[PDB]
């Protein structure tokens, strides 16, 4: 089938594998990211994104409606929602700043290929010579000088900047646009949309694996440091880092198998859906931490301290490579047309699926001459207001909080965890096994049953309470502690998501009536479709 072609155009293979995981790793430390990463990918990754699809095909619905099968649940369709709100909210921003990478490669020279531009620290050289610990590489001089004009801190958010702004509008109308005719990248040109990121990808890491020092930032990346796997920091940077590559929880996943035809190879799907978003986050690390070690190599920082270890890492190590080409603005406009391309195709399912499930959601008596379109353009418009707050001086600070707190973190833990739970054991996980067998012909290997009734479970519990017991406060690049209100707001957006289970789990309690026993009973009772 090209269902997998499907998803890799959609809510797999995009930023969260070419921009994500490369800092994550970075931050989290190279080799000893890689552990917990391929562990939960093998006990939660695959079998939540099995899953998820799985449920998807079954109940032929997307986001709400598939949890028929425990009413009472049902509201964890509801904090998917909100969880793929806040991304839809923070998401594009990485979109507008590629994109003003994009304005800006078009010119007869890169303007971070070196630093002459009015917009630098005096601290900046374009080349290294053999003062010590005072000297700033152009490329991130232009990052967080002209992209982000950096500020003190979130206590100062500073001056709105005008250029991400109108990069960020241009975003967003694009996305209305293209969104209102819903054009489904066809059937043709996924083909090239899914092969056109690799080609680029695959010259870079040649031109990565040909540079002085790349072999250092390979091992760093490679070999682990085994002290830090006894932080908790790894193990849920990990796990979250999986549980957000794979879409897992956004409600994203439910609506591709809803797609899918009833007598579809689901298990191979989502395995081999899974290989390539893990396959593709692996050689985006390669890529990354080819030029890490370059870089390393170069100006004689240490490997762990050489680039952003937030979000900007994409945005340091991959214009880099682009500025080692033969023609450099080339090379920029089109790995960031392939960035852009990544981005939109994931901003475009994420919104659709948002959009879909708020017409579902609302009444009849709501209908508007044009409530697609309308709603669309409301959503559009309160996602650019909400980042108006996020291209400030002090925004990149904002983004962190809507990254490491919204739409991560304990948000997708829980979400993942309650997932297995009123999956695997209030509808039955042996049953639900059955019924995949029912759908697919053959029976799945028991892997699946053990990872979804106590494996995934238990490893995101572990991972939330050994967090929380172990808590240390969010540090943005190392240097900046987050103030008691920063980390407030961040756990505000955290339990905002949290709180939807919960709340409607007790309404619901509520409504029923009788004793709690008989009330739980009836309201778990599925609601199956019509042709099952
Ligand atoms: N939206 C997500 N949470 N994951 C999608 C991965 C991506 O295409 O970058
Ligand atoms: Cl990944
Ligand atoms: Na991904």
């Amino acid at each position: 089938q090209m269902d997998f072609i499907m998803s890799c155009v959609g809510f797999a293979v995009g930023l969260g594998n070419v921009w994500r995981f490369p800092y994550l790793c970075y931050k989290n430390g190279g080799g000893v990211f890689l552990i917990p990463y391929v562990l939960i990918a093998l006990v939660g990754g695959i079998p939540i994104f099995f899953l998820e699809i799985s449920l998807g095909q079954f109940m032929k619905a997307g986001s709400i409606n598939v949890w028929n099968i425990c009413p009472l649940f049902k509201g964890l369709g509801y904090a998917s929602m909100v969880i793929v709100f806040y991304c839809n909210t923070y998401y594009i921003m990485v979109l507008a700043w590629g994109f003003y990478y994009l304005v800006k490669s078009f010119t007869t020279t890169l303007p971070w290929a070196t630093c002459g531009h009015t917009w630098n620290t005096p601290d900046c050289v374009e080349i290294f010579r053999h003062q010590l610990a005072d000297r700033r590489s152009p490329v991130i001089e232009f990052w967080e000088n002209k992209v982000l004009r950096l500020s003190g801190g979130l206590e100062v958010p500073g001056a709105l900047n005008w250029e991400v702004t109108l990069c960020l509008l241009a975003c967003w109308v694009l996305v209305y646009f293209c969104v209102w005719k819903g054009v489904k990248s066809t059937g043709k040109i996924v083909y090239f949309t899914a092969t056109f990121p690799y080609v680029v990808l695959v010259v870079l890491l040649v031109r990565g694996v040909l540079l002085p020092g790349a072999l250092d930032g390979i091992i760093y990346y490679l070999k682990p440091d085994w002290s830090k796997l006894g932080s908790p920091q790894v193990w849920i940077d990990a796990g979250t880092q999986i549980f957000f590559s794979y879409a897992i929880g956004l409600g994203a996943l439910t609506a591709l198998g809803s797609y899918n035809r009833f007598n579809n190879n689901c298990y191979k799907d989502a395995i081999i859906l899974a290989l390539i978003n893990s396959g593709t986050s692996f050689f985006a690390g390669f890529v990354v931490f080819s030029i890490l070690g370059f870089m390393a190599a170069e100006q004689g920082v240490h490997i762990s301290k050489v680039a952003e270890s937030g979000p900007g890492l994409a945005f340091i190590a991959y214009p880099r490579a682009v500025t080692l080409m033969p023609v450099a603005p080339l090379w920029a406009a089109l790995f960031f047309f392939m960035l852009l391309l990544l981005g939109l195709d994931s901003q475009f399912v994420g919104v659709e699926g948002f959009i879909t499930g708020l017409l579902d959601l609302l009444p009849a008596s709501y209908y508007f001459r044009f409530q697609r379109e309308i709603s669309v353009a409301l959503c559009c418009a309160l996602c650019f207001v909400i980042d108006l707050s996020m291209v400030t001086d002090g925004g990149m600070y904002v983004f962190q909080l809507f990254d490491y707190y919204s739409a991560s973190g304990t948000t997708l833990l829980w979400q993942a965890f309650w997932e297995c739970v009123v999956v695997a054991w209030v509808y039955g996980a042996d049953r639900f096994m059955d019924d995949i067998a029912c759908m697919i012909g053959y029976r799945p290997c028991p892997w699946m049953k053990w990872c979804w009734s106590f494996f995934t479970p238990l490893v995101c519990m572990g991972i939330f309470i050994f967090n929380v017991v172990y808590y240390e406060p969010l540090v943005y690049n190392n240097t900046y502690v987050y103030p008691w209100w920063g980390e407030a707001m961040g756990w505000a957006f955290a339990l905002s998501s949290m709180l939807c289970v919960p709340l409607h789990l007790l309404g619901c309690l509520l409504r029923a009536k009788g004793t709690m026993a008989e009330r739980w009973q009836h309201l778990t009772q599925p609601i199956w479709g019509l042709h099952h």
